[PDB]
């Protein structure tokens, strides 16, 4: 029952598809991550091209034993609170809902019976593969618009089933990246632009690895796609643990502090300046 960094990421520019739907309303896409630390690397953001994920009403501030959410008669009366859109899977919107992340509203539940049943705001459903391309305005990176790209080991059943993308330290976004810029065949089925692709950033140093400790596991392991998810999650479990005690920040503020030391300050920061939220799961 676990403690996630919500990171935002904004719509830099809204597709005219999405322009009817969002009606002057801001957009992010939102993330759940355990390393806020790395966010200094995001190069790209990730989404499951057979996803679908919703465009849902969003408080625009929260309040942050057991927690507090709101009900609302009808869409209408958000209004007032709620000038804010988030991309994410349904499931993971009724777990905003009911953290006080998301509005609630009375809906009636279907059939013969009159029972109220507490439903999300749902502008609209999107498939992932349709968000692609979308340029994003990104916190804490030095590329400051960033991309979506596809990544096909995302689970629907986890966090928003949309990703943040740090391939100098998380072997998945290497993996999946290196997918991308060895296969011709695959950015030419996405319409994928040379221009999305951004290189990996040095962010962290570790002692004996340097700065592309994600690109030394992978070898070490033997990854040769995004697809060998036992190595992966063993792989991720090691850098996560490696970086958190011999990590060192090469970037930002805290430059020169291990990563031990700086990440609580660091997630402390993302929440206070609006760029995150918490989230459990």
């Amino acid at each position: 029952p676990q403690e996630y960094t919500l990171i935002k990421l904004k719509i830099h520019l809204i597709p005219e598809f999405l322009g009817s739907i969002v009606k002057g309303r801001e957009v992010f896409v939102v993330c759940a991550t355990l390393r806020p630390e790395t966010m200094y690397g995001q190069t790209n953001c990730w989404i499951l091209p057979d996803g679908e994920y919703d465009l849902v009403l969003a408080f625009d501030q929260v309040i942050p034993d057991g927690v507090l959410c709101k009900i609302f008669d009808k869409y209408e009366d958000t209004m007032k609170e709620c000038n804010t859109v988030y991309i994410c899977s349904e499931r993971s919107a009724y777990n905003m809902a009911y953290q006080g992340i998301v509005p609630l509203i009375h809906g009636r539940e279907q059939g013969v019976s009159d029972k109220l049943l507490p439903r999300i705001v749902s502008l609209g459903k999107v498939y992932g593969e349709q968000l692609i391309g979308t340029p994003l305005s990104a916190p804490m990176t030095p590329y400051s618009l960033i991309f979506i790209l596809p990544m096909f080991s995302i689970s629907m059943e986890k966090g928003t089933g949309i990703v943040t993308s740090v391939p100098s330290d998380s072997p998945d976004d290497y993996a999946a990246l290196r997918d991308i810029k060895t296969k011709p065949l695959l950015r030419e089925k996405y319409s994928i632009k040379d221009e999305w692709i951004l290189d990996p950033l040095e962010i962290i140093e570790v002692p004996g690895f340097g700065f592309m400790t994600a690109e030394l596991l992978c070898n070490q392991y033997k990854i040769q796609s995004q697809n060998d998810s036992a190595k992966l999650k063993q792989a991720k479990e090691e850098i996560y643990k490696k970086e958190f005690y011999e990590g060192i920040l090469i970037r930002g503020k805290y430059s020169g502090m291990k990563i031990c030391d700086a990440k609580e300050l660091i997630r402390e920061s993302l929440i206070k300046d609006g760029y995150a939220l918490i989230y459990l799961e």
